[PDB]
């Protein structure tokens, strides 16, 4: 820096600790046992009173680790071992959230036979799916909570729930006050719990659902100890509550804890259900609609395994800034976190300037692109208790910037062993491992000399590789874009920023053969953004026109030129009208397709994708917009060639 | 000792329809090394190729 007072430290273990390399120690010993003290006296002999020296030396080197390692788990951000982080990080506020279950919401269409109003629909209510790898065995479900439904119109119900992966277990105990009860199973997400005390509720203390103002005791405890099993336990009251404090059982009790058997995280598959439904007269009349809701849909969400150590501390520091409040767009992050978490990889909470309240919130889940619905309502009201009251909080979801590849990894012959497809599908998630790394997160760039890098570690045969690229962004509403919106925040490489595919309707009639006519479906258009010019300029253009329908007037006058703005391959007639900006320098799209003044009904089904290449091989990323490739969701652009060489 | 050796040309083809099969090493055949007809021998081809 300049002035010289500004050095300090970052986390530093200081030289007090540190430990010894064996050697070093033979050294100082030496200094400390030969001089300064005896001169030696020593009876043993010329090399027996030197050799005994570092006899005691391993005793040093020793006993500086085995009692010297407590003071390094003893702290946080400097501990290693698992169990003194996780036991360490309870007094902050947090706990690692050993394992997760699948989560889903599905409408159920079932009927009874009574034709009663008010149907119900219990806690476990067994389900099964198969999470789809293919298709054999089935997992578990349970809707875990009530809901209802009602009868309207014809007799039918539409009792819409949601549910949890496992099964369920209840353990009842006597409260001995000298035993520490505990579970010892590997499992029972602590999101999900109930453990009722003889009566009901307990709604415990560590996590709420509610908050429930007041209340005072009833509270009880979750923490760890260790060893991955969880305990419970109670507080110092008496309620004879006495003050403050748990309310405490009496001194014998059933207590009865249910929580879920959380099979694990291989069941995001989802899709199909099965009712699997014995209670009463429902029918179970099936018509299972697992996603309705929304747009695209992966399956079921969530599913844990615990957490990495390297997760855990940067979130157990961090929430000593919080007290179980948040405040502030870093608080957010922390509240959407495993709290909340494994249904969200990232976050980056921000406030727009010109909209007060409405804190805002991307979030890109571990399932790919959108939370889709009631995961996204459910991140909403689990903030809004420990929110700032006025301020509502909103789930926009980042704006997505995709990559498209094109590689080819081109190994050899000699060296495979399950040849193709297995290496085909074992790029994928080197790949895929490459973003969850370094690029998954936010304000962070990719380097496809770095994709490369994790390509050719494939395994062995695979040697050398290369891609193209492009940066592909879609569009949502299209038609328009918004007012100074859709920036790649890259330099373009003009000749670029290539269309999609697009359609038509109208254009008259048209009849063809076999049945009555159709409604000229056919002859499609897309969008070019032709050349540079004097600074900017450049324009754009919508597309190949035959002839007919359009607004010509005086503002139209479609052309271009022959001159660059490429020609789509069709019949097609060119004329290709001008429609907006598309500034070089700073990266600016601009169309809003009414200067042709045309009708939102002539275009299909709007989402567009555009997708230009990168002029520069790194592409960098701001203003919360991530890149992310995520293959399982979206195929539609992977393409990899595995030509082979044969020596 | 020794054994026989001789080059045969295999017209198969899979399922899977996938390229670059391979063959591996040991491959059991049997062959009847004619006097006659009856009972076989054995044949292994022991390395590698590939189609």
């Amino acid at each position: 820096p300049v002035n010289y007072q500004l050095t300090r430290t970052a986390n530093a273990i200081p030289e007090i600790f540190v430990g010894g390399t064996f050697a070093e120690i033979k050294q100082n010993l030496i200094e400390w046992l030969n001089g300064q003290n005896e001169f030696l006296d020593y009876d043993f002999e010329g090399s027996r009173l030197n050799v005994l020296c570092d006899l005691l030396a391993y005793n040093t080197l020793y006993i500086q680790q085995f009692g010297n390692a407590a003071v390094y788990e003893s702290f946080m951000r400097t501990a290693n071992l698992r169990s003194s982080v996780v036991q360490a990080a309870q007094d902050n506020g947090y706990l690692p959230t050993s394992k997760s279950a699948a989560q889903t919401e599905i409408m159920l269409t079932c009927t009874d036979a009574l034709n009663r109003n008010y149907i119900t629909i219990p806690r476990g209510t067994r389900f099964l799916a198969y999470a789809k790898d293919t298709s054999v065995n089935p997992y578990n479900f349970v809707s875990r909570e009530d809901v209802i439904a009602i009868r309207d119109k014809n007799n039918q119900y539409f009792p819409r729930l949601k549910l949890a992966q496992g099964r369920i277990v209840r353990t009842e105990i006597i409260y001995d006050k000298l035993t520490p009860i505990i579970i010892y199973d590997k499992n029972i997400d602590r999101n999900q719990v109930k453990l009722y005390v003889d009566g009901a509720e307990w709604i415990n203390w560590t996590r709420k659902s509610m908050v429930h103002a007041g209340s005072t005791s009833t509270i009880y405890y979750m923490r760890e100890t260790i060893d991955g099993n969880t305990e419970f336990y109670f507080g110092e009251g008496e309620i004879s509550a006495n003050y403050i404090g748990g309310l405490k059982p009496t001194q014998n009790s059933t207590i009865v804890i249910e929580y879920i058997s959380t099979n694990g995280a291989d069941a995001n598959g989802a899709v199909g259900f099965s009712y699997a439904d014995t209670l009463t007269n429902i029918t179970v009349i099936n018509i299972n609609e697992n996603p309705n809701d929304d747009p695209d849909f992966v399956g079921a969400d969530g599913g844990g395994d615990p957490e990495d150590i390297e997760r855990i501390r940067e979130l157990g520091t961090i929430k000593r800034e919080t007290q179980q409040r948040c405040v502030t767009a870093t608080d957010y992050d922390t509240f959407v976190s495993e709290r909340f978490g494994s249904i969200i990889q990232a976050v980056q909470t921000f406030t727009d300037s010109t909209k007060p309240g409405y804190a805002f919130i991307a979030a890109k889940p571990k399932s790919g692109l959108y939370l889709t619905t009631v995961q996204r309502e459910d991140i909403k009201n689990y903030l809004k208790d420990y929110n700032l009251a006025p301020i509502t909080p909103s789930i926009i979801s980042p704006n997505y910037l995709f990559i498209k590849t094109n590689l080819k990894v081109t190994y050899a012959l000699n060296k495979l062993q399950e040849s193709e497809q297995w290496l085909e599908g074992q790029i994928i998630d080197k790949i895929d491992r490459y973003y969850t790394e370094d690029v998954e997160i936010f304000n962070s760039s990719f380097a496809k000399s770095k994709m490369l890098t994790y390509v050719d570690d494939a395994d062995h045969s695979v040697i050398g590789s290369s891609a193209t690229i492009q940066m592909v962004r879609e569009v949502q509403n299209f038609y328009k874009t918004p007012e100074a919106g859709i920036k790649y925040n890259n330099q373009i490489k003009d000749r670029s920023m290539e269309s999609n595919t697009f359609s038509f309707n109208s254009g008259r009639k048209v009849v063809n053969p076999d049945t009555g006519l159709e409604e000229d479906v056919l002859y499609d258009v897309r969008i070019v953004s032709t050349d540079r010019d004097s600074k900017g300029i450049g324009k754009v253009i919508i597309g190949p026109f035959a002839s007919g329908d359009v607004t010509e007037n005086e503002n139209i006058q479609p052309y271009t030129g022959n001159d660059f703005n490429k020609l789509a391959n069709s019949d097609g007639r060119d004329k290709y009208y001008v429609i907006g900006e598309i500034n070089y320098p700073a990266d600016v799209i601009y169309w809003n397709i009414a200067k042709i003044n045309l009708t939102s009904e002539k275009f299909e089904v709007q989402t567009i994708e555009l997708y230009s290449d990168p002029t520069d091989d790194v592409i960098f990323t701001r203003d919360g917009s991530l890149i992310v490739f995520e293959n399982d969701l979206r195929p539609q652009y992977l393409t990899i060639d595995l030509e082979p060489i044969s020596q």
